């Protein structure tokens, strides 16, 4: 794996194409947000929020043992099992991706967080850095972010354009059981400043947060196989708490380190573009990273620092070749949200973000689908060749892309937090393949 | 040929019949968990290299503090600079994020609630009902598979059943009032009584933690720590094992403990407070008790955090193993021999308590965990020499001889930084080892 990843390196730079009407983009207007996608009619016909209507779908399967649309489980109990190891799995996650900055485990300062107050009088947070050399930091960093979970790290210096413009959050003294009902519009702003801040206006990141940590944190292949069914939400739902828990782990061994970092889970900017800047794989049809280890079965997380790092170089091993003429994910796509079409510089909906070159789908469409299917879908990953564990052959000189239920996965192999040990090899990590 | 190794054909093959290895007499009684060496007024406060005498992590801090401006990873241990012994702290720091306290032992605080009502992800996830909704499932053989299944993917690499066996559970927890905040917790400690008593659920009052008389059984996970790591005890590595993998037990129980509830049933959480979870593990088929008085198992020897979740959740206890640990520990006395305090006996098992911190009644190595504690503070970390060099914790200890699995009786930190680390510090060269298909999970 670490051969693939040196042959397919490519020379320092941005992959991603950009004209000059490309803007930042308001988080807001993504399909979970906006309020034009955020209704879906239940099943009985019933306007809710999407994933209220998602939940009364949930309880119907579950009444009538099945494990997906039109997916009947063994019994009623396998249903319901499913959907508890569903739930389960979200623990350490706030309403849908933690996607509210400096709020709840998303905190940007580490001041008050009860293991920052226990270790206080080692004074690792307030005594200045001892390594400034980026290199050492760099190997320490990702061995760091090994240990705390990532299947792949990568770093890269932050771009702006992907740091949304406007985050979605809510009021800082809300509680939790108001968080839904009072969700709240505010702006991200880069100002000379020495630490992350929030003030009553906007969300402060100052001018020195100069790079992007990148994680890959991989999904189960057997569970994500049963998209659209209840297993699939299951890996997805634990990998959201394993990014929590990688975002916590990291910001503080940063922080200890004498320097600042941003959490970020699904909030404060793109995931798949700073993956690709950051070296974990390329953009696909479908609109993810996909990694030569994982393809595209894998979840990011991202943290902001700035901690002098070494940047990793961005990998080409022709995802953008192979998307040009495959097209199954299109085809597989319950809800015709993917594109069988060329890439262009024009969004198709407000979901989207004009003026980068990418493949446009049609978001809401996409959306539309979960209370439907009662799940988070997933059919487009489940079906991609590159989420397969081999599409990689050897032509005896370099390496090349090869051109060609549920009670089993209850039954069947697991090993812990889902990975597994035939493939588990790929990630292993020595000083020469961190920096 | 080398026979392919084959975790499961061995524990198999070194599985007990029923019932709980643990010999025990009528002088035991439940323990009160004030009197372990971390908390007992008698250990508690140690010296620091100034002969100050303060809480012992604290002390503790100092020699830290004083390791990484002379630029050193332990107890006369040089680092490569200054810049090497930060990182290492930072790191030993980081790991202990989602923990209290240095174990998350006060029950039904923090991350340990007893029920699962005022959780975030409950509150998110309420109009579904799962936690209202009567089980779908009573039939332990499928409840155990399933929750076997949800274990593993809650990051335990081990996991076992046994039932509840009430000698192991304190017979008063330590804990603090439900009013006071964080930054008191350590001034205002109390102790406060579990007891059975016939409820529905776990419910705690101004009096008593109250578990339910159905709560049948205890679910043992174990968390493996990283061999390289640990094997650089005392200093600084060792400890940052050992403090990422007390924040993975948290997220195992808070993951299974909604699962289960989820399920329809109630679960206890309790990393490392609640009872004995060595006693559990041995219950549950994990590994054998040892003279250090670690559980060993036959995947990583000692080198494993345990964590366990107690239910009503209708259950298949698993056998306990027996693979020669005691023999083994009556002959080798190498933790004995390397341990920095002499705190671990050479001496044979009895059913005496060695001090207040040992629980009489059970037939064990009796060690001075008070001797223990001292060296933490004059090493500047938690230690773990006697897990290090216990030859159960190196790598490939098992060999097939043609015939059956058997013991190989034949048995610095810069470089463990720029050396060998996977997805939280598991090893790939031994990562099947704890596959699990449906045969092993349940018979
Ligand atoms: S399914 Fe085919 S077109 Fe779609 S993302 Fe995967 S490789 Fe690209
Ligand atoms: S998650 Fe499902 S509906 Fe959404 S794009 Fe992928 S295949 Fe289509
Ligand atoms: S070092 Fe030897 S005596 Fe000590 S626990 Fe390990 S096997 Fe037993
Ligand atoms: S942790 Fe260290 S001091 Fe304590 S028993 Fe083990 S070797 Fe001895």
């Amino acid at each position: 794996a670490a051969e693939i990843r040196q042959q397919f390196a490519m020379t320092a730079g941005s992959p991603i194409i950009v004209n000059d009407k490309l803007e930042r983009y308001a988080e807001v207007r993504t399909a979970f947000t906006h309020p034009t996608s955020f209704f879906k009619p239940n099943y009985k016909g019933e306007v809710k929020p999407w994933f209220l209507s998602a939940y009364d779908e949930k309880v119907r399967q579950i009444e009538n043992g099945e494990n997906g649309p039109k997916m009947k489980a063994k019994n009623v109990g396998e249903a319901r099992a499913g959907r508890a190891l569903e739930a389960a799995g979200w623990t350490l996650d706030i309403n849908y991706g933690n996607i509210y900055p400096n709020r709840f485990f998303m905190l940007w300062s580490g001041e008050t967080m009860t293991n920052t107050q226990l270790w206080a009088p080692v004074g690792l947070d307030r005594r200045p850095p001892d390594t400034t050399d980026p290199v050492e930091l760099t190997n320490y960093v990702k061995f760091a972010a090994r240990m705390a979970g990532a299947d792949l790290v990568g770093v890269a210096r932050l771009n702006r354009n992907w740091v949304y413009s406007e985050a979605v959050t809510i009021p800082a003294d809300v509680p939790y059981e108001q968080s839904l009902h009072k969700e709240i519009e505010k702006p991200i702003v880069f100002k000379d400043v020495p630490l992350p801040i929030e003030t009553d206006d906007e969300l402060i990141i100052p001018n020195t947060c100069e790079n992007v940590i990148v994680a890959g944190i991989a999904m189960n292949r057997e569970m994500m196989q049963t998209a659209p069914n209840s297993m699939a939400c299951a890996t997805t739902a634990f990998c959201y708490s394993r990014m929590c828990m990688f975002d916590m782990w990291l910001c503080q061994f940063i922080r200890y380190m004498g320097y600042y970092a941003i959490p970020s889970c699904n909030g404060v900017g793109q995931s798949v573009a700073f993956a690709v800047e950051a070296g974990l794989g390329q953009a696909s049809r479908m609109g993810a990273c996909i990694t030569p280890e994982f393809g595209p079965n894998v979840r990011l997380t991202k943290v902001f620092t700035n901690m002098p790092l070494v940047p990793d170089k961005p990998i080409d091993f022709g995802v953008t070749e192979f998307c040009e003429t495959c097209k199954k994910c299109a085809r597989e796509c319950p809800s015709k949200a993917i594109t069988e079409g060329p890439r262009t510089f024009e969004g198709r909906s407000i979901h989207n973000q004009s003026g980068k070159l990418q493949w446009q789908n049609d978001y809401n469409k996409c959306l539309g689908y979960w209370p439907e299917s009662g799940g988070y879908c997933g059919v487009c990953v489940a079906v991609c060749p590159f989420t397969k564990g081999n599409i990689w052959i050897h032509d005896g000189v370099e390496w090349l892309i090869d051109n060609t239920n549920i009670t089993e996965v209850w039954d069947g192999k697991i090993n812990t937090y889902g990975l597994d040990a035939d493939h588990f090899r790929d990630t292993v990590s020595f000083r020469k393949d961190r920096v």
